[PDB]
């Protein structure tokens, strides 16, 4: 009775099995069903972004192509029917599976499992998905939308820690209306940093106009903390006290429209013009991340004509650098890897149906603890080895992260 | 010779055994004895808080009920005879056991192992402990103080990392008197965040009076780092430059008296009234946490009459949010889980004796390294599996985190 | 030859097998076929409510979403082709199975809830998935073309022969339309409404209904109401006023009473210290025209000279009205239910539901003249076998809710 | 692996084991701990009443002797730490055990009576010993220091899931304090009071209560009263008189009504040939503030011009009032009980009672969202094993009442 773990990995519909590794905490086993009926735009094109390894209850994201095939338009997150953070404080993901097809009655599907973050993808062309990976069993090309594509999560490492889901804490009554405190994702964060040279800021074209300093790719998906010190010195005493504003912009795949903006400003006086420091210290909560963030933009703007010719050098107070750290970022599964499923040439106004199944190991919140029993995992000495071995000969056999649905169906019942 | 690990888990008095998992670093094995003779107040009531899984040398906390059964009065930390951080830089906890009884020759004991943090407990009533968990072998009710209760730590997961104890670093002589730098708990932090709505601050009743914005539950037990940006904008140019003060208060279970307070203030000038930002950046050392912290309180106060009617909106500069991250917080054992032992109807002025035993895997500090040999753990291939299996059938058998002392005594010598 | 019982449980289409438990009465075995071609509204949405364990001949109920997705509109009961109570007086349910698909674009959500219909929080297509955690008790986003199969997994054995509600022999001198029936009586479900020993909320106006209690409750067959809503007025009534107490029984939809019942008293000088309005009605089944899921107790008065007259409730004994329905707590009758929601179906299309039920029945005295009754086949290991498969129900994949194409294949293992 | 059930029966501290009988519904297993530190009165005497088989969360009741040994004074119910009806709708009791001793001089008598609390003739410390003859159902003069253990030996298997009395979802327009609950309904216990078809005893005076019947009866949860106390007067009432009928429910002690309920009629010229006072009340459970062990039906009138007016009873049909309590006849609920009397204890000392109960429960729809339900473990020989040990219960020494020090040792034979 060891094939239990692998069965859950391969046939998530089956239900949960405790993970037979070294992280044996007392827990609960729960299955989660996600149902999504998506509408296709005039273009009949779109991209489906899965986070097959994500412990959270945000497991995907749907994008559409505008009729002109010019860019993408974010539709919605793909979440779980149930908001897990209302009932549990901690969780690991045991196994997951997306079933993608059309529930109408024309159209095809490209699917590939990219072994990096969403922002690390060069292109999202329907055709360019096929070069996100070379592993034959990590992609599927031109599968009829009728027949369907199945997305299976093959463990991206074992012995992964219980992540803290982002539950809300007990409050006092004298609290602001709408204010709440939560115990957020903290463990093993992903940290990006923006490094500005010890030289002069590019000059503003005009007053009150934003001049960009850095733009680049980066992945934020939950609560983030920004720490930094963009410092500088002006060459001359400011004729008039001018206001330097520094904007950090977080945009998604689409439309350059900030998902979240944050600002820090200093006044350049006679008193400090030798070492002005604009300090970044913001903590961006998760409810603010209304769509996947894939790029950052650091810009600045000033306040006075008597400042535009005043050369500001950057290195003065210590390195000019702004960093941000997101919880759980580097936990395998959270941002990496992803599975892209692109659909094209679908009949407009039709429905692309996505059915999800997720199996977790969870730790009930103190309220549920009153009635719910917690148990150490079933005793499974060979369970993990068996999985290590099948994933080992994953290429000889044909174990896939991306399947042609009709195949996943048949070649699967070998695990019962 | 594999039962060695389990023997240490079940009979900590026996002594230490290296943990037979994947984290085989060169180490030392040491046993620690903690002796505590506590005095009972007039009320004959009190609560004992154990952190059975804690790697530190703070393993408990004693609270008393005031004669009126109104609230609790913090007594003291339960620590180890020896301050480990003076001799070692790194440690994991192998196994631990508290022995609680009366050393006088009337009274009972309730005990339950809660699978969350101290602040996540709804009530600390003697009777309400029994609904902190449903697992029969995680609680014990109405045990005579004479007979005693035994608290055993059942591993809350294996493969846990060597935490950094908080040692003091070599200094230079030209240093302040009393100033020191330490290498603190850093790994896998627990991070709480306070999310203020993008709306207006509640109005102060008067000048120099503190108006609360948020109060709630949160657990800090060692060094913490606060990062945030409580920003806002006033509706009108301030008639007079007013001083906004923001107080972050950390209180314990009792008496609302701040364990540690921290403040950040800005001046609202004509220059900045469109985007005032009060920045949180403090680093609260551990020696400042004089008692268990279980709740936070964010309040603000102003400076001028000409400001009380000046509506300050919050969303202006980016989300109004303050977060704090404590090292080791999410390392299993550090804050979760806890074991509560409540005593009531004890003869006042009597002594409740608590004897502790802890077994560690430690890494000697460079001074002790000169003379102390470090070794890889004994070779124990089946050691961990054996433990996984007993904890597996933990309910069939009767392996407990909370025992009736007389039972733990007998049913234990089966492990020699 | 023991797998007979389990075969019937898993493949009801097969036919009936006597239940191999301790309730061996002389009986008959009969299979029942139910055929339903339902029409979909403009909204292409709807909810299908099954009572997989019900001994009666009412085995389901169909609801539709109004084009606005605002609320539900009751369509009809799902009954058996044959009215069993015309031929039999007693019955247990051996096994049952619903086959749901389209006989013409659209999906299906299905979950087996382990409580009564009224105990369901929400009937959203998406909210069905959180009615149970048991993986094999739900199925999400199944194409209406492929179909969903609803299997009844025994909710306990040794369940008693319930009395179907047959009509009794009459005399000729009886009213036209009046009849007496031997109704469901055994192991009833009993709800009670408990009013505090304080004052009734004041009527806004004369002849206007002011509600006292509204809440959820499940009635599905004959009910008996017993109660004593008593009170006392603070002052002698200026004029003799008429207190009316309405007990309303509504369904999932539209607040329109399925059955209303009233009791009224006159507050005189004679009794104002202890007025008692007594509930005593017996609501027959033919009156339950659709599933009842909530109750509403309200009252109204008669005089202006009474609106300021504070009526306190505790006076005569607790102010409480209770009602008891026969068979209510027999497992299968009200609990558990299986919900199947359909959405995004082409309007004016047909959602076909085919049902199969196997009973153990006791023929009515007329059929007894010609029909032989027998003790069940001797099946010593029959019940244990079933207990064991349901035991490892999760290891294996035995379901109350199937993807039809799977139920088809994975089933022929039981022949 | 069959001894699982019996282990739970004998060592309830161990934890729950699904009951291996024919009532296999999908369920949950939960253990419940009850802790009670009782204070002894000046008399050092008292009686402990256990309901070892009760599915509810009311598992006992403590009485004290007044310093004069004249009568008893009710102290409190013995309940479970946790109110089960807030989390579960249905339950059976798997096994239970009380541990009774002093946590500080004194002795204990204990006997398991195989009937209801009201059916006990006397509660003398010494008279407990003649409540049963079965040697292993009683224990005499056990030191309070050493302690007495009360074990529940199954009083029958195949017992049905009783409905715990949960509160139902409400509407907001409801009275403040009013709620409706799904109460105990199954297999009720029904007492009836039968008044002869003769004349009511005459009132000594106006407005004075004259008793008609007093007797023993056991109510412990929600009750429904149905009746028709009818009569006819010999002469047209000189003045319209008000007949009041009081039904009183008292406990073991002090004659002070736990719950009173009244019904009254006016005797007019119009009806004096057949006056009927109708009983219709539904007494909720929150009203049963202490164990009820006796009923008292009395009546009082209103006029001098009525005291000589002979009222005969048989007129309208039998003069009879009945009441039916849910679950009453479910074994364990009212029968059997275990009495533990303590005497000669040091006043102001504490008699500590520790309880353990193991249930099979069905989570309420809210808990269903997250809690898995399972059919019981497959245990073919489990029940037989228990039937057999209880069979040779006398040869061996399996007890409902133990000397604690013995129960401790002779128990670990079941691990
Ligand atoms: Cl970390
Ligand atoms: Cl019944
Ligand atoms: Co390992
Ligand atoms: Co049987």
């Amino acid at each position: 009775a060891t094939a239990t773990y692998l069965k859950s990995i391969m046939l998530p519909e089956t239900g949960p099995a405790s993970i037979p590794d070294d992280i044996t905490e007392r827990h609960i086993l729960k299955q989660e069903t996600s149902s999504y009926n998506l509408e296709v735009s005039e273009s009949g094109s779109g991209v489906l972004v899965c986070f097959p390894g994500a412990p959270g209850s945000r497991i995907g994201a749907h994008y559409r192509w505008n009729a002109n095939q010019t860019g993408l338009e974010f539709d919605q997150w793909l979440e779980t029917s149930q908001d897990l953070k209302k009932a549990f404080n901690y969780g690991r993901l045991i196994s997951r599976k997306y079933d993608i097809q059309s529930s109408t009655l024309n159209g095809t599907l490209n699917a590939a499992t990219f072994e990096g973050s969403l922002s690390e993808v060069e292109s999202l062309t329907y055709n360019s998905l096929m070069s996100l990976t070379t592993n034959p069993q990590d992609k599927v090309n031109n599968q009829l939308v009728t027949k369907g594509v199945t997305v299976l999560n093959l463990p991206t490492g074992f012995d992964k820690p219980y992540v803290r889901l982002e539950d809300e804490t007990p409050q006092g009554l004298q609290s602001m209306n709408g204010a709440k405190m939560r115990c957020t994702a903290a463990i093993a964060p992903r940290r990006y940093e923006i490094d500005l040279p010890s030289q002069r800021l590019p000059p503003v074209p005009a007053t009150g106009t934003l001049t960009t300093l850095y733009e680049g790719n980066a992945d934020i998906v939950n609560s983030t903390t920004v720490t930094g010190d963009i410092n500088f010195s002006l060459a001359e005493q400011p004729a008039d006290e001018t206001k330097f504003d520094f904007q950090l912009d977080f945009m998604g795949l689409d439309n350059d429209v900030p998902v979240v903006t944050v600002v820090s400003s200093v006044l350049a006086t006679n008193d400090n013009y030798r070492g002005v420091s604009a300090k970044m210290t913001q903590s961006i909560p998760t409810e603010n991340i209304t769509k996947p963030i894939t790029r950052v933009k650091l810009s600045y703007k000033i306040n006075q004509q008597t400042a535009i010719g005043n050369v500001a050098t950057l290195g003065t107070m210590g390195p000019a650098s702004v960093s941000f750290s997101s919880g759980n970022g580097n936990v395998p599964g959270v941002l990496r890897p992803i599975t892209l499923v692109a659909y094209e040439k679908m009949t407009p106004l039709s429905i692309l149906t996505v059915a999800g199944v997720s199996n977790y190991e969870l730790i009930p919140n103190p309220e549920l603890l009153k009635n719910m029993v917690t148990r150490y995992g079933k005793y499974d000495p060979e369970g993990l080895n068996y999985a290590k071995m099948i994933l080992s000969h994953r290429e000889e056999l044909d174990i896939r992260t991306v399947w042609r649905t009709e195949e996943y169906k048949e070649r699967t019942r070998v695990f019962n």
